[PDB]
């Protein structure tokens, strides 16, 4: 159920992302956390901002002293909230900085929540600090998170779309249609408690919607190689979930996505979505940048 979750956006970036999804739906809860005033000030559906009193060495000084502070907020406001999920644009000042100390700390003081990242890879065409950002939120996230087995992660990848803008819309779209697989429907359904499951699974999570139309190899196929999420190379999942408007062939689903150990199926109205999570997380897609930093450093 949305109610239980409470993002915790940080930064310009991720802010953009949550305040999308709420435009798409208000179900959800949101603490909003920036250095900048003017943009949580130019939030158009934020109830609940927190200012701290590009540069990331920038944004974790002055946020040192109030991760505590900012952990309380979220835990005053959404204690009820058992699903906590930080978003970060990774090649962002404060969202790189700051995003996996408060995850790492949050972590440890609330060991019964879950927590989750959903966290924006940069394009190539992006300059050095940039990725050099981004490498590194994601070394920090990855060394106090157990490689990504303590916390569940939505990786988005922003060379798979022209402007950041249609990643946030999609990626909004994409996960309030995960939270939507239980309406009501005749007759099988992926149970609330099944959503909660996968909600609550480790490690990395995507979600893919594909044509009612061709094949449904072919369709899934497109749907992943035109992924907002960022490509991952393995073949396993941990749960997968699918709710599809016909009766599929499931063996066809999973011989394309990844093969699950366990599968919550139903059926809706309006579209076909698989979500797969426990996916080991995307190391190669993100060491890539490592290669993009090495060319434009050879630029200088």
């Amino acid at each position: 159920m949305k109610n239980k979750i409470v993002f915790a956006p940080i930064g310009q970036g991720g802010g953009n992302i949550v305040d999308t999804l709420l435009g798409i739906c208000g179900d959800y809860n949101a603490l909003f956390i920036n250095t900048s005033k003017k943009d949580l000030d130019s939030l158009k559906h934020a109830k609940h901002t927190y200012h701290i009193p590009k540069e990331r060495k920038k944004a974790v000084g002055y946020a040192q002293t109030y991760y505590k502070q900012i952990i309380a907020q979220i835990m005053e406001k959404f204690s009820s909230c058992d699903i906590v999920i930080f978003v970060a644009t990774m090649a962002g000042g404060a969202g790189s900085g700051i995003t996996p100390p408060i995850l790492g700390l949050a972590k440890q003081m609330y060991p019964n929540k879950h927590f989750g990242f959903v966290g924006v890879l940069p394009k190539a065409t992006e300059d050095i600090d940039e990725h050099m950002n981004a490498i590194a939120c994601w070394n920090d996230i990855m060394r106090s998170t157990n490689e990504g087995k303590d916390i569940s992660i939505y990786l988005l990848d922003n060379n798979k779309r022209e402007k950041e803008s249609d990643i946030n819309k999609e990626f909004a779209t994409l996960f309030n249609d995960f939270m939507n697989m239980s309406e009501s429907h005749a007759e099988g359904v992926v149970d609330e408690d099944e959503i909660s499951k996968l909600l609550t699974m480790k490690k990395s999570n995507v979600i893919l919607e594909f044509d009612d139309k061709e094949d449904i190899q072919v369709a899934l196929a497109k749907s992943l190689k035109e992924s907002i999420f960022a490509e991952y190379t393995t073949n396993t999942c941990e749960f997968m979930g699918i709710s599809t408007t016909r009766v599929v062939d499931v063996e066809a689903i999973k011989s394309i996505v990844g093969y699950p150990r366990r599968t919550f199926k139903g059926y809706n109205s309006k579209k076909n979505i698989v979500v797969a999570t426990g996916i080991e997380p995307q190391k190669t897609t993100v060491q890539m940048m490592n290669e993009i930093i090495e060319d434009k450093m050879k630029q200088r």
